């Protein structure tokens, strides 16, 4: 199995160092966030979504530090394209949970809706089409990324509706400011993901594997750790509001 | 890109013919079921889950007839293992929808529960771990299939609870017989999927690609088309019951 496209070049040895440093920072932040979440579950009210997302993020960060360019992290393919399977597998593991957190922003509604199902189905579909585009090479790559773009447009529309509903269901004041911050983080990072797909080796190679890893680590820290911590803060605020007035 | 494991042998030219015949039958059944579902939506009450699952099944069947051993259907991998990405992508597209149908067996509850989220998260996780095991080769394959086994055990437990709840929420008589039939189909086919994974090239090679395709086509016709048609019949019975007594 020679396939000279498998060697290519992973980075510039500076993007590699930046990726390693960002992986260490992401692992440290995930460890600290998991410790804080455990402390909360022991003392305060904490949701399962933030803990699960942070745990998967920590596992993915460790696996990307150690075996990023190995199998179940990098499929090498007869087409000469190295597919970062770890990235898309972690997306499939976390993004549905992130959207289950987006629905029920205030951790009180034990019920859900058909809009949550639409969100989840569209998100799984867009991740599937993006992974297929990453493995696709050629016009099939363009077709599958356009399919993922349509599914992600549906996902973004449903997420925006969920964010408006959450903004209008939280108490007036700090709670809706936190909802606005969560919406900003969500949309900026989730829109940067397809941009990095386009700029990465999976699309037009502009970023290289290590530069794409740097950018994806930044927007994962934004969309998984920071967004989850903001959601936990929102739920803490909701609990305190219920204790005082509710 | 030579990697002599990519050639191997797809089948015995009899398993190939059986696979082609079963793909034609599955495509015909999916087309007829989609026509019937469109007729129902125009006249009767029909759910989106059955239509979506049947449409994805039809698309997957056509893509497996035409490009099964091509890219976005077969990742060839530097490890020499041909990964049927089409299979796992279709699982990711359909199984969450099949479980969204399993929750809300009677298409009346516009709300959902945290058990539905547990079902969906466990199902996505088990599909992810199974795909990773298929791409994994070696002891990593065993580890990831055991992780998928744990996630699928959680999925099966939640599905059994959902089936008991559905059995006890449908009217006594034909409705619960249909629920029992759906449970039998669901558990038999969904348990045959890991068995075929073990028996297929992705595990212990016993079945070959074409024999695995034959078995997977049979259990997809069981779990996607037949189960969805049974769910549609259950919802029709619920609607008629509400019209008479409800
Ligand atoms: C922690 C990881 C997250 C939140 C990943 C989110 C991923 C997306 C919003 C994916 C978007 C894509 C498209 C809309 C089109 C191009 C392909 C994708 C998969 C990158
Ligand atoms: C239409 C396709 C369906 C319903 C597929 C269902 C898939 C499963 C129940 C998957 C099961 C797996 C495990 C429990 C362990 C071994 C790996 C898998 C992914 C085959």
């Amino acid at each position: 199995c020679y396939c000279a496209g498998w060697i290519e070049s992973r980075g510039t040895n500076g993007a590699q160092t930046a990726s390693n440093v960002l992986q260490w920072l992401a692992a440290g932040f995930s460890i600290l966030l998991l410790m804080f979440y455990a402390y909360q579950t022991w003392k305060s009210t904490c949701g399962w979504e933030e803990i699960y997302v942070c745990a998967i993020e920590m596992v993915k960060v460790i696996l990307e530090f150690f075996f990023e360019f190995k199998n179940p992290s990098m499929l090498y393919l007869a087409t000469g394209h190295r597919v970062q399977w770890l990235r898309y597998a972690e997306w499939l593991l976390t993004c549905p949970v992130i959207l289950i957190h987006l629905s029920n922003l205030t951790g009180l509604s034990n019920d859900y809706s058909r809009r949550t199902m639409g969100l989840l189905v569209s998100d799984i579909g867009t991740i599937v089409w993006g992974a297929t585009s990453a493995m696709a090479t050629g016009y099939v790559k363009v077709i599958f990324f356009c399919l993922g773009l349509c599914y992600g447009a549906n996902t973004f529309f449903h997420a925006a509706k969920a964010y408006i509903e959450g903004y209008h269901t939280v108490p007036k004041g700090r709670c809706r400011q936190v909802v606005t911050g969560m919406a900003w983080l969500f949309f900026v990072s989730w829109g940067m993901f397809p941009i990095l797909f386009i700029l990465g080796p999976e699309g037009f190679g502009v970023l290289s594997v290590y530069g794409s890893t740097v950018g994806h680590t930044i927007i994962d820290l934004m969309s998984k750790n920071c967004w989850g911590l903001l959601g936990h803060y929102l739920r803490v605020l909701i609990h305190e509001h219920i204790l005082i007035h509710g």
